[PDB]
């Protein structure tokens, strides 16, 4: 067995690096000094916001009929691009999940609905530290304060991830760790209206042992780790909870919003 989940954890690091482009690694060299890589641009208010467009070269430009609205739907909006481009990183990975493209198609649909959010903010905490986040592959950094100052309910967003993240990173976990914790959270078999529960808990129970056992080598300094991973899985999905009630207010308080349809259909019945 031994031999064999550590195969499976070297297995889904190396799908990990290929799936997601920007590491934790990579992104901790950023957040720190430690890189010879140019330092990201800093937003840290309006004016260094509208300064972010000629300095980092990134990937959704603003067309013109929405270049009109206000800075936090424009936030807003920009955004929902990197969201999407996440889901298919996020679907890449789950199909290299031994095990995974040979589930209910049916199945499939319903542990991605629920864990690209999850994943999503698990990866989001990577790219935090406590004063902001690095967006763009990492060519700038936007501050939490700034984002927070966004009108109501825009600056309240960000803040609940943040405050996530600082706790979820105090546990030092790397890329491997990660990658095996990721695997976790998608076959997870108590997602509502799953159709095979069975199968998907055969390949968790899988992963699960895979990642005790990552963290046993991995992490010498602190006992009690594991579970503390899994008591984030629940937290992970009181973040989302969060996070499509403040959607549902955002729809019904909020009047020329755009909502990316991708993400709609992830939304829809969670
Ligand atoms: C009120 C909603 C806040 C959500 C923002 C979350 C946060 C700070 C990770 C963020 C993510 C983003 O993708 C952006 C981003 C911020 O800011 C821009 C300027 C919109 C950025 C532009 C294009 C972007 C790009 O092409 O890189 C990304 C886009
Ligand atoms: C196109 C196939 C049928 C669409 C229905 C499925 C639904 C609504 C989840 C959806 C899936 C999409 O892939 C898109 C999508 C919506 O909306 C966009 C804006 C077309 C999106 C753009 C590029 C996309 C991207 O960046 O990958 C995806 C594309």
């Amino acid at each position: 067995e031994s031999a064999d989940l550590r195969a499976l954890a070297k297995h889904l690091y190396d799908s990990y690096i290929k799936s997601f482009p920007l590491t934790k690694a990579k992104a901790r060299a950023i957040l720190t000094g430690k890189t010879t890589d140019k330092s990201p641009f800093v937003i840290y208010d309006m004016n260094s916001l509208m300064m972010g467009e000629d300095k980092i070269k990134f990937k959704h430009i603003t067309p013109l009929q929405e270049q009109s609205k206000e800075v936090a739907i424009r936030i807003f909006q920009g955004c929902q691009f990197r969201s999407v481009e996440a889901v298919q990183e996020i679907t890449e990975y789950a199909k290299s999940i031994p095990g995974f493209v040979n589930l209910d198609l049916n199945d499939q649909v319903t542990l991605l609905k629920y864990g690209v959010h999850e994943i999503i903010y698990t990866m989001l905490a990577s790219l935090m530290n406590k004063d902001g986040v690095l967006i763009s592959e990492g060519q700038g950094f936007m501050t939490r304060e700034f984002l927070k100052s966004l009108r109501k309910p825009f600056g309240d967003f960000m803040e609940p991830k943040f405050e996530f993240a600082v706790k979820f990173n105090a546990l030092e976990l790397d890329d491997s760790d990660l990658a095996i914790f990721i695997a976790v959270i998608i076959l997870s078999g108590d997602r509502p209206g799953l159709l095979n529960v069975k199968p998907i808990e055969d390949i968790q129970d899988n992963l699960l042992q895979a990642l005790e056992l990552q963290l046993k080598l991995n992490h010498p300094e602190s006992s009690q780790l594991f579970a503390k991973l899994l008591q984030k899985m629940t937290d992970l999905r009181q973040i989302v909870t969060e996070h499509v009630q403040l959607l549902q207010v955002i729809k019904k308080t909020e009047t020329d919003m755009s909502l990316h349809p991708l993400l709609q259909e992830i939304y829809k019945d969670l």
